[PDB]
């Protein structure tokens, strides 16, 4: 059943009017967190999942009971250090049991940059990018008509450097969790499929003295095999997001138009040469600001008005 | 259960006030994505679905528990490359029990070009249609009342080529991944029934040493039967598909009609030979205006005054 | 469970202000792909359902699993036409395996027509409406004070062929799908009851080799009896449905008030004779415009007032 | 747990602003149509079914999968003329495996003229209401000021018949559909409770050789009790129903206050002795009217000046 | 799961801006309804039912599917009047089968004057609170300034017997209901505990041959238990009922405060000496006016007056 | 899953604009009648319960089915007072079967005084408070310009009695509910935790003549252990809900500010000193005003201004 509805939900909708998170930045967010939460749904789904994670052969003298017995306590035993044979250690059967939560962990943690980016931007730049905004619609309102508030404001941005930095923070933890989840999905991935089995015993004492029950039994992780799959999946396109997240640093080199040039044709502007090649909060702003400003119906004036000038009766005939 | 639920949302809604996407490229868009996630969604649900993907005939001798064993090992083991004797290699088989999620695999990439379009274009593009709507009303105004800058500015859009090649590379990926899909579909349904059928051991050291476990179980894969039958059906839809994303090539013979040229008419408007013979972002604005310009009342009207004269008294009677 | 909410959703509401389909035709719509839809719900649900669609007579030598592989099996067994021993071929129990799925493509084929015609027609001709209406309410208006735009407009609609050639398309469509789907199901239904059972053999060359398995398996197709009941009273209404779509062609016959002669009697109308013989998109407006007229506060005031008369101080008494 | 769920949508709410319906005649489809979906509902329903509509007794030596075969061919089997040993035919066991069918058929046959009604008349009628309806203010404003336009227009609706003819067929199909559904009851109700019980036998050709299979399986098909009690309370209540619908035809019986004749005091209202022992559209109108008049201000006003009568100070006083 | 989603739709929500019902009838009227359906549901939920309503002892002989058919045979055989030895006769069988539909017939046959009310009178109720509250208006609005319409209306009231009348039978009607659900839940009550066991026999002509059958199986009806403790609950609180019905009767008495006297005070208002000892609709409207009149700010400074009193400047001051 | 979507409901929502309750009463009646429904919920869910409430050690020459029918006879036979051979006596058995409904029976009675609460005091206090505010914000108003009635009518509430004794009973029904269930669950976990064992038959006259059943099963009721730990954890929080009950009635130790003090300092106001050690409706209004007058805005200045003083320009400076 729930395939289609999690394609609604999960991949049909935002399920995490001004743009505080950057589209490719929110994308990325968006795949991250998406794609191990519908591949984790995917893998139980009863389209996918036999039944029980594991299973043993039983000897064919048990009770449907003694083997359900042998399933339950093997399942326990997984984690149980002492109670195994492993052919690879314990560590690599821990992971398949795990695996289910560990996919989860790293989707939860790629949201914990988001949950901080909310709180500890989105409404603090909220009040500069209305601020901006309405300062531009008075430098249009004023271009219409016929001082250098937030270019100086914006200017003091170009010196600050401290919501840059919860930027630079934010992407760079998203990158670190992205970064060890390809490293251990590498891992997991190359963990031999062999792995899925292993060997366990119900001899505990009291069951070590009961000479019919068999030394071993042997037992497969029917989910190792779909988590295999699932996690070279999972793998292709975190390793996917790894440039474009380090591309993302490349903030001078994202400005791609300075639309306060756009701007800076009019004579209620001024010369904002703000290439920050300084890394500083006015390269973050511009970035959000090219996006935002987009909202602007003088920005979309000005820019065909540059566009075709690449006035006073064209902007009264507006 | 599902089925008629299915119907509502994936059939009779729009699950995926600006015209933001084309209603043929919507259309082939909502086909394209809701025929599989359905057919994923119709094979596995209890109308269809006896019960697991998988079962094999253990002996008599063993018990239930026994027997479930041998399934859930050898639903394991299909993945497994070392565990089987299949008739016609592994990759078969894999595909078999990989098959629910490589339908939504192909139904996730289509969806990549429709949120890729949503976030590249979608909004750039309805700033440029506002502007330009907003335009026409006052020409349309300013015939009422009875400078040439919104054709000066999409003249310069016949020069641009960066939206049509956004448009370009979403159609292409789109055109890619139903080919490859229909590709993989009829190497799917062309792998002969009897893949459906293959053989297992569980004979794995600890159970290789048992005399008593068969040397092979004979097991059937029930949903391969399902999953041909519905992988005709994708593969004839999709393959219609296939020409349909060609002709959206076709963007001069696609726009149909001159809109602008009804406009023409008009002393406030101009020689806009606009067919764009030249592959540019103005074809693509033509096509999506073509179709967003049925919005506007005032084309409405100059079109009913075009049919007609095909004017001042008329114009005021309005 | 279900079958009070299939009310509910497919009975008693639109599960599919301007009426942009006739309400015959979007009844006929409703019904045609209502009704196979809730039909395919109330044959699997468990107030029916006794359990598996399928199941078959082991051996009673056979351990339970070993009898569900036989059962699992023989489902697959079903399309393989290698597998069986069918006394009318295996076409036929292709039929009932596939019959819940064949309703739905019938559904969803018609469903097709209604989603063309949303597409392709209705917004088109929801312009003309508006249009229409508000010229009817400036005669309406004009005649309170006391140019032929919108009749010589619906003159060159007396030309035009284009917008009836969508329409009838669209019916031609969903006639071709209903009489294909009846005869598909007089076949379904002609089909002898006995066809519900058939032979089935697990024999495959290691189960061949085995000479405790049964040569055959008997096996009765629960749902098939059910099945052909459904398929009965669906055939029963799409043949009622088949009269009614050969109707909806009579559209001359249709048009059984010419609404304009009641606004032909004022002096700000035309002799519009529009009995639209001509089979021309005119006639299709006159449809729905006899429908969607009645809207119009004008339209009630002119008729009541035309009734009465079969006027100034009585306009102005209004 | 449905049954509290069930009483809110189908009980407590109209599941199904001027009364489009008459309140009787909405109750009564109301019912009509709620009764069977509600008792439907809880035939099946856990607190009520042991599980399986049918159980057969295998012999002991069957294995569980053998007589779960036994009880899934004899459901088939039921319906299937040429398998069973009925002592009062093939007929009666037909009716309890299609009973819960069967009672959905009536309700949705009697849904049938509600939708009828909502589309063939409600929206004619409400256009005709809400004309009445303000000519009725106009009368009033006009007595508040101190043509006989809407009587001439009520007057021709006395010569008419149309609308009135929809409502007379729509009520005589929903008392044929009761009628028959009450014949169909009573026959059900007067079947024998030992229908219930039946002889079944798997011996079809293959299964028919073998000699340890029995000659007969005895069955019993649980519901059927159930049903019995069901089918009672409905037969019931829809025989309360036949004398309702009955009176519903004695309209100028139904008609039991002139509304008019409280406008007919004002010097602004005519002679309207609209008792329309004429069976035609005017008679509709006046039982509609009767409700709708009951919104009106107007109406409140001048009937409680009638009542306190049984001027123009008071009048004014309001 | 359900029994807290069931407190927040049934206990904590009015699951049935006038006051149409008065609020002890409409508690009295949720209660009465709500508690069955309520203990119905919770009967049934798995936090009580271990599972089936009904199992058997069968031999040990028996397979578990012939112990299967024995308990489904006898369920049926519960009400079958043949079937079975009961110590105390078949009807108190039934009735335990039966049981939880007759809870819920009760609560819809006690929803049925609530929705006789909702149709017969609250409307026409509705129209003559909102013509009475105005005309108060209008005397509080004419005292401020500083005909007995209303008065002379609500007189003629006192003289009517019609609406009270639809009270009178809507209460009586509630009383019987309850009161006959009284008996029969104290009879079901009084039957003793045993009851719950019965003796059963599956010997029907081809299993009455069957010597391997035992001549009875020994049976016991679980929720029988649960359902002597649900009916005692509900006892309890509908022999509450009863006595708080009795007291709606005493309607003059009910008639706690004359707001009308408080109205009395102004010069704008009369003598309405309203004790309406005389049972008349004017005495139900006075019941439904005191929780009403609580609307108006008018009332609420006249009682506030009064209060003190117990004015111009006063007046003013407001 | 329920447990996370029940704090959802039940502990982040008020699952139950003036504030007609007390903050602390609310909360105290929130709390009391959550913590059951909760701690229902979770004794239930499969999160904790192990399966059926009931189990017996049958023998093991018993069938399946057999033993099934020995639990399912034994959860009868609990509350059957001759059936059993209890230790402690029936009575502790009865309560264990029912005590998963005596929970709710407790929590609907807390819920009593809530809803009569809200219907017999909220919209009677709600209009006094209006009033109230609404006479406070004229006595600023008319501050701000620079008769005692509100305080003449809340003189009159310090001689009535009438609603603070409707609280009074509201509060000490709330108290004994509570109480009573606290002695009740005080016994309940005061049972001996053997209690949970209990020895049943099967043995009644046709099964007691059978010699192969034993004598005796013994059987542990599984949800008993966890139930006495639900128990304590609810005897825990309704101890400390006892003293605060009890708080509640010292109303005018309750009445921490007399916020009319703060209007006091007003020429507008009276010397109210209405510390209302007399236990009158007064005191009741005081304690709602002191919450509700929270919400006024002439209340905020005046406390701030009180608190500063603790004018004239001051007040224009507002």
């Amino acid at each position: 059943m729930a395939i289609a509805h999690l394609a609604t939900e999960y991949v049909f909708s935002d399920f995490l009017g001004l743009r505080l998170e950057l589209a490719v930045d929110k994308m990325v967010t968006c795949i991250a967190v998406g794609l191990p939460l519908l591949l984790i749904s995917l893998a139980f789904a009863q389209e996918i999942s036999i039944g029980t994670q594991i299973s043993c052969f039983s000897p064919s003298s048990f009770s449907a009971r003694q083997a359900a017995f042998v399933d339950s306590y093997c399942w326990a035993a997984v984690q149980q250090k002492s109670s195994l044979q492993s052919e690879s250690g314990n560590l690599p059967l821990w992971l398949h049991k795990f695996f289910p939560y560990i996919l989860l962990l790293f989707a939860i943690l790629l949201y914990l940059p988001a949950l901080f980016w909310r709180f500890s931007a989105a409404p603090h730049l909220c009040s500069d990018l209305k601020f901006i905004m309405e300062e531009l619609d008075k430098v249009y309102n004023r271009a219409i008509k016929a001082y250098p508030i937030v270019e100086q404001y914006l200017k003091t941005k170009k010196n600050s450097s401290h919501l840059i930095m919860k930027y630079i923070s934010c992407r760079l933890v998203t990158f670190v969790v992205i970064l060890l989840a390809c490293i251990y999905l590498s891992y997991y991935f190359s963990l031999s499929s062999l792995s899925d089995e292993f060997l366990c015993s119900i001899k505990s004492g009291v069951l070590k003295n009961d000479s019919t029950i068999p030394d071993r039994f042997q037992c497969k992780l029917i989910a190792v095999g779909i988590f295999q799959l699932l996690s070279l999946i999972n793998l292709i396109v975190y390793a996917l997001l790894i440039p474009v997240v380090v591309y993302t640093f490349f903030i001078p080199f994202r400005q791609k138009t300075d639309i306060l040039k756009v701007y800076e044709i009019l004579p209620t502007f001024d010369v904002l040469h703000f290439k920050s090649e300084g890394y500083n909060d006015l390269s973050l702003y511009n970035l959000f600001l090219e996006e935002n400003i987009s909202e602007l119906k003088s920005y979309k004036c000005l820019k065909v008005l540059e566009n075709i000038k690449s006035p006073m009766l064209l902007l009264t005939n507006l």
